[PDB]
C-alpha cells in the first residue's frame, strides 16, 4: 500500500469510531494522519509488546480531543488495543475514553484534554530523559537515548502554559524534543485570524527553538525531510509547522470548524470514503495494511538490542545498573525505611522551634542523601521556599546535565505540569515549590497529577496570614481547603518539624498519587509525642493531648494553630474541664483510616468540637457538625505584621477559650 | 533640580519607607525611578485632585512588589497620600499595603502582586478605552481618548498569562497601550540567564507589538525619545525594553537579587545617600522638589479642558452624554428593574425544558437589549457556552471597534484578568465564558475580582458528569465547591431557565463583587413557582416543595439535581412522610440572608437533611451535619454517556429514597 493509503486507515478508523459513538472529534485525526504515518512508521522507536520499555521514544498527543488519532496508531502498529476497543470509543469502562487517559490504553504516555498541558508534560519528559542520561550514561554505554515527540494544535499555542513550557525548553536546550504543530487555521470559534495572529515561527525562534516553516502536512516526503533536520539539531528543541486541512478528505466539512468536534454523519462519511478512494466497510482493515503498519518486529529488535547494551553496562557499572532499574521502577532504597524513621525519631528527641518551611528544607537535606532520584525545584523562590539542599546541582543546557534541581523561573503552571511529565517518565521523584497562593496558577496541573495517579510532590510555603506584610494578594485563606477537595490528592499541613519530616516521608512513599505539602514562614513550637503518637502521625489525625475519660470537648487543629489549641485546652483543663486535642496534619489521609481508628480519634458521642485553622471555616463542618464551632477565617487578609494579624482575626487563647465555653454552656 | 535628583526622591522614599517597615522591596522602585520620573512628569495625563477623572491616562504597576514606586509617585505628584501614609507602609489599615491595593490609596488603578495580572488588567483597560471611544466619540467630540501605561518586570514576562494578554493585545491593535519592561537581568533566584533567555524583543514583534530595544533605563533623554516613538505608533501596542540596574544607587546590593526584597539596612542606606549625592534626612523632601514634581496645575488644566469638551458634547448629544455618565458610574438603566422582572415572570409562565446554558443565552438576549454596557465574550467556546446574542458585534482591530463582544481565543486566565481590567476601567459590564473545568486555569483572576470588589461576570457551562463522553478531564466534580469558598464571590447554579434568568439578574445588580454563573449542557425541567417562591429565588435558597406542618426530612438540591429531589420527595410523600424540597441556587447568597429567613428555610430543629448535587459531597456537611446524608460525588468522572453516568454515580430516585430512609 502507498503511504497515503496507510494514513487513510487512521482517517477511516477515526470517522467510523466517532460515528458509532455518536460523539467525538474527527477533524484533527483526519488532518494529522499523513504526519502520523511518517513519524510512527519511519522514526518512532517503540515496542508495542512492551509499552513500558525504558528507552522507548515518548509520543504525546497534546491536542487530546483528536484521541482517535492515538487510538488508531496504537491499534494499527500492534499494541494491545483491539478493533473491539475502538468500537467502544467513549463508552463506560472502555480502553478508549473520549480523551486519552494514561493507564487505560497501552502506549498512552499522558492524559491530555486540557489544552497546553500535553506539550508541557512532554517538556518534562524530555527534561527527565536528558537528566537521566546525564546521571547514568557512561563512555561506551549510552543506555538513555530517546526522543520526545509532540503533536499540538492552535489551542495549545494560545494557552499561556505553552509559553512557560517552551520558553524553559529552549533555555534548557532540549535537543531531543520535536513538536509537530497542526497549523490548520481553525479553532472552535472558526478561522483563528480574528483571535490568534502570532507569528508563531518567530515566537518559537525567540525561545531558542529551531523552526521548520511551511511544511505541507499532507506530503510525506516533506514531513520526512523536516523530521530529519529536526533530528539533526542536537542543541535546541524543534517546532515543525505543518500546514494541514482539518477533516482532510471530507468534501463538505474539511477546512472548517464544522469538522472539529461532531460526527461527520453517514452521508458525509460515504462521500469521504470515495474522495479518499477507501473501499472497505467500517472497522475493516485489510491484512496488507496491518502488515505494513506493524511495529512489532522493528520494536522487538530495538528492545533486544537495548537489553544487550544494558547487560554490558551492568557488568561495567553494577551499582548504576541496579540504581537504574530501581529508580525506573519507582521503588525506594532498601535503607529508606530505617533511615527516614531514625531521622524522624531524632527530631522528636531534639526539639527545635523553627518555621515548617525550614523543617521542610531539613527533611529534604536528610532524605536527599538517601534518594538520588529526587529532582527538586522552585518557581523562582529557592530562598523563600527553601528547596535547595547541600547537594543541589541546578540543571542547565550544558552544565550540571546530570544535576538534580530546576530553576523553573516564574512559571508555576508550567513547573507543575512539567513535574507531571517528569513523574510519568520514570527515574525521578520530582518536587517543586511556590507560595501556597500561587497554587491557583497551577491548579489544573495538580488535579491532573491526581487523575493520573502520579507521585508528584507539590511544595507550598507561606501558608496563611502568618506570612505578614505582603498582604491579601499573598496570604492564603481558602487555598488549603481547595486542595483538600481534589480527589486522590493528599494534602499535609504539618504543625512542627516532626510532622513536617513525616509528611515528606509519606509523600515519598505514596506511589499511587501526588501530595501537597504546606509549610509556614513563621516559627512553630514542637509538640511532645510518645512513641505511639509519633507512629500515628502518618494516619492523618491523632490524639495529641488527652484527658482521663470521655472528653467533654475536642479541639481539632492543623499546622501553625496546634499550639493555640494546646494552650486553650490547658486553660480549660485548669478549670476542671475534660478536653482532648486532636492534631490533623492531613484530613485526606485521616479520611482513609478505618472506622475504628477514626472513632478513637473523634468519638461520635462527643459532639462539642472546636476546629482551629487560619483558613476558610466552611471546610470544617465535616468534622465539627452542627454542635461544633470553627475558629477560622471568613475574609481576605490584610497587610500587617503577622502577630497583629493573628490577634485581629481571633487566633488568641482568650478568643478560643471564650468560644469553647459558649458551646460548653450550650449557647 | 535635575531630572536625576527628582528621580532620587523616589529612591530615598522607597528605601526609607522599606527600612521603617523592616519589610518590602527596594530594588525595583530604585531601578525604575528614572523611567517613572520621565513618564509621570512629561507624559502621564492625570489630575491628583480627581483620581476618578474619566478620561485620565491609566498607570498600572504590574511588578507590584515595587509598591513604594507607585506610593512615592502618588505622594510626590500631589495625590491625597502623605508622608505619614508612607511612614505606615505595610502597617495595619494603612493606605500603603505591601502590594498596591485598589481603593486603599487614591490613584492605584488595580491591585497587583500576583505577577502577570497587572499587564493583563492593563490590556483590559486599553480594550475598554478603545471600545468606549468606538461607542461614544463623535465627529468633533473625542471625549474618550487616553493611554494605558504599564511597568512590568522579568516575572511578569515569564508568566504564561503575559503570553495570553499580549498576544491578544497585538491582535486587537491596542495602539494606546504602552509598556515599559524593567529589564534588569534579576529575579529572586538571581541572574535570570539560567532560567529566562527569551529574545523578548522578537517575541513581542511576533505578537504584532512595536518594540523599542535597548533603552538605557537611567538616561532620561533615551526614555523620553522611546516614549515619543511609542506614542507615535497608533496601530500597535509598544514594549519599551529598559535596561535598568536593580537597586540603582546602592553600592553593595545594586545589580543583585540582594536588593530585590529586603530592607537595604541602615548602613547601606547611608552609603546609597552618599553615592546619590542625597543630603536630606529620612522622609524629608525639599520644597523645590515638591514644586517640580507637582502635577496639580497641569492636571487641573487638563481636566478642565476635558470638562469643557464634555459640555460641548452634551450640548450636541444630550442622550449620549447621559448614557456615558450612567455607564461610567455603573448605575443600571431606569427601566432595568421592570424589564428584567417582566422577562423572569414571562419565563415562569411559559415552561420550557432547556439546557441552562441555552437559558443563559436567552437571558443574555433579553438583558442585552436593556444593557448596552454589556461586553461579552467566550474563550473560543461561543458555540458551546452560548454567549452570542443577536446584537453581538465581535470586536476587531479595525472592525466593530464600537462592538460589544470579544473572541478571547483559548485563553481562560487572560480572559478573566482582562475582564477585571474592563470592569475597573468603567463603562462596561464584562462577562466571559468557558467550561467550568477551566476556571482552574483562571482561578486567581476570579479571586482577584472578588478581592477588588469588581462586578466581573464569570460564565461557566458543562458543569458536571452531565456533559458525558468528554470524560474526567472535562467533567467538574470539585470546581463548584472551590468557587463557593472564594470570599466575596457569589456562585449561582440555577436549576432551570427561570433560576437562570434570576441568577443573571442578580449578577448584573451586584455592584460590589463578582459572580460565577454555572450552567448545564443537558436539558433541565422547569419547576412550578408561586409569586412568593419566584420572589425568593434571589435569596439564594428557598422552599420549593413544602409539606403541611413541620417536615421530618428536608431535601436540599441545586442545579440539575432539583428535579431528582422533587421526584424522590414525591415518592416519599406518597408513603405518608412529611418532606420539604429546598432549592439552593446560590449557597453564598443564602448565607448572607438574615437569621429569620434562613431558619424559615432550614429550621434548626429539623436535623434530617439530604443534600443532592452532582459535585464533591464533602461541601454539604455545612448544611446537613453529622446526621444528614449527601447524594454527591467523591471521585473523578468517567467517559460515558451522561445518562449512564448519573445512574452509575447514584443520582437516581431509588438511591436518593434509600438514603433518606437510612435517617428517617
Ligand atoms: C484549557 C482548555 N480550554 C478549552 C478547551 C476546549 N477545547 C478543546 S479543543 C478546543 C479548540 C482548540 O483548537 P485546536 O487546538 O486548533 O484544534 P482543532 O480544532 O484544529 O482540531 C477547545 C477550546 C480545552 N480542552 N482545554
Ligand atoms: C504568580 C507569582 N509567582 C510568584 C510571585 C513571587 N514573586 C514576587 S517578585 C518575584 C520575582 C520576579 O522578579 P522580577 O519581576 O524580575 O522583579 P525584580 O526582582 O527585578 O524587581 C517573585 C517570584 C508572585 N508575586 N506572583
Ligand atoms: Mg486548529
Ligand atoms: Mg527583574
Amino acid at each position: 500500500a502507498t503511504r497515503r493509503q496507510l494514513a487513510n486507515a487512521i482517517r477511516v478508523l477515526a470517522m467510523d469510531s466517532v460515528q458509532k459513538a455518536k460523539s467525538g472529534h474527527p477533524g484533527a485525526p483526519m488532518g494529522m494522519a499523513d504526519i502520523a504515518e511518517v513519524l510512527w512508521r519511519d522514526f518512532l522507536k517503540h515496542n508495542p509488546t512492551n509499552p513500558k520499555w525504558a528507552d522507548r521514544d515518548r509520543f504525546v498527543l497534546s491536542n487530546g480531543h483528536g484521541s482517535m488519532l492515538i487510538y488508531s496508531l496504537l491499534h494499527l502498529t500492534g499494541y494491545d488495543l483491539s478493533i473491539e476497543d475502538l468500537k467502544q470509543f467513549r463508552q463506560l469502562h472502555s480502553k478508549t475514553p473520549g480523551h486519552p487517559e494514561y493507564g487505560y490504553a497501552p502506549g498512552v504516555e499522558t492524559t491530555t484534554g486540557p489544552l497546553g498541558q500535553g506539550i508541557t508534560n512532554a517538556v518534562g519528559m524530555a527534561i527527565a530523559e536528558k537528566t537521566l542520561a546525564g546521571q547514568f550514561n557512561r563512555e561506551g554505554h549510552e543506555i538513555v537515548d530517546h526522543h520526545t515527540y509532540v503533536f499540538l494544535g492552535d489551542g495549545c499555542l494560545m494557552e499561556g502554559i505553552s509559553h512557560e513550557a517552551c520558553s524553559l525548553a529552549g533555555t534548557l536546550g532540549l535537543g531531543k524534543l520535536i513538536a509537530f504543530y497542526d497549523d490548520n487555521n481553525i479553532s472552535i470559534d472558526g478561522h483563528v485570524d480574528g483571535w490568534f495572529s502570532d507569528d508563531t515561527a518567530e515566537r518559537f525562534e525567540a525561545y531558542g527553538w529551531q523552526v521548520i516553516r511551511n511544511v505541507d502536512g499532507h506530503d510525506a516526503e516533506q514531513i520526512r525531510a523536516a523530521t530529519i533536520l529536526a533530528q539533526a539539531e542536537k542543541g535546541k528543541p524543534t517546532l515543525i509547522i505543518c500546514k494541514t486541512i482539518i477533516g482532510f478528505g471530507s468534501p463538505n466539512k474539511s477546512g472548517s470548524h464544522d469538522s472539529h468536534g461532531a460526527p461527520l454523519g453517514d452521508e458525509e462519511i460515504d462521500l469521504t470514503r470515495k474522495a479518499l478512494g477507501w473501499e472497505y466497510a467500517p472497522f475493516e482493515i485489510p491484512a496488507e495494511y496491518y502488515a505494513e503498519w506493524s511495529a512489532k518486529e522493528k520494536g522487538a529488535a530495538a528492545e533486544k538490542s537495548w537489553e544487550e547494551k544494558f547487560a554490558a553496562y551492568a557488568k561495567a557499572y553494577p551499582e548504576l545498573a541496579a540504581e537504574f532499574k530501581r529508580r525506573v521502577s519507582g521503588e525506594l532504597p532498601t535503607n529508606w525505611a530505617a533511615e527516614s524513621k531514625a531521622f524522624i525519631e531524632k527530631l522528636q528527641a531534639n526539639p527545635a522551634s523553627i518555621a515548617s518551611r525550614k523543617a521542610s528544607q531539613n527533611a529534604i537535606e536528610a532524605y536527599a542523601h538517601v534518594l538520588p532520584e529526587f529532582l527538586g525545584g522552585s518557581a523562582d523562590l529557592a530562598s523563600s521556599n527553601l528547596t535547595l539542599w547541600s547537594g543541589s546541582k541546578p540543571i542547565r543546557a550544558h552544565e550540571n546535565v546530570g544535576g538534580n534541581y530546576i530553576n523553573y523561573g516564574v512559571r508555576e503552571f508550567g513547573m507543575s505540569a512539567i513535574m507531571n511529565g517528569i513523574a510519568l517518565h520514570g527515574g525521578f521523584i520530582p518536587y517543586g515549590a511556590t507560595f501556597l497562593m500561587f497554587y491557583e496558577y497551577a491548579h489544573n496541573a495538580v488535579r491532573m497529577a491526581a487523575l493520573m495517579k502520579q507521585r508528584t510532590l507539590f511544595v507550598y510555603t507561606h501558608d496563611s496570614i502568618g506570612l505578614g506584610e505582603d498582604g491579601p494578594t499573598h496570604q492564603p485563606v481558602e487555598q488549603t481547603a481547595s486542595l483538600r477537595l481534589i480527589p486522590n490528592l493528599e494534602t499535609w499541613r504539618p504543625c512542627d518539624q516532626v510532622e513536617s519530616a513525616i509528611a515528606w516521608q509519606q509523600a515519598v512513599e505514596r506511589q499511587d498519587g501526588p501530595s501537597a505539602l504546606i509549610f509556614t514562614r513563621q516559627n512553630l513550637a514542637q509538640m511532645d509525642r510518645t512513641s505511639a503518637q509519633l507512629d500515628a502521625v502518618k494516619r492523618g489525625a491523632y490524639v495529641l493531648k488527652d484527658c482521663d475519660g470521655t472528653p467533654e470537648l475536642i479541639f481539632i487543629a492543623t499546622g501553625s494553630e496546634v499550639e493555640l489549641a494546646v494552650q486553650a485546652a490547658e486553660a480549660l483543663s485548669a478549670e476542671g474541664k475534660k478536653v482532648r486535642v486532636v492534631s490533623m496534619p492531613s484530613t485526606n489521609r485521616f479520611d482513609k483510616q478505618d472506622a475504628a481508628y477514626r472513632e478513637s480519634v473523634l468519638p461520635a458521642a462527643v459532639t462539642k468540637r472546636v476546629a482551629i485553622e487560619a483558613g476558610i471555616a466552611d471546610f470544617w463542618y465535616k468534622y465539627v457538625g452542627f454542635n461544633g464551632r470553627v475558629i477560622g477565617m471568613n475574609s481576605f487578609g490584610e497587610s500587617a505584621p503577622a502577630d497583629q494579624l493573628f490577634k485581629l482575626f481571633g487566633f488568641t487563647v482568650e478568643n478560643v477559650v471564650a468560644k469553647a465555653k459558649e458551646i460548653l454552656e450550650n449557647l
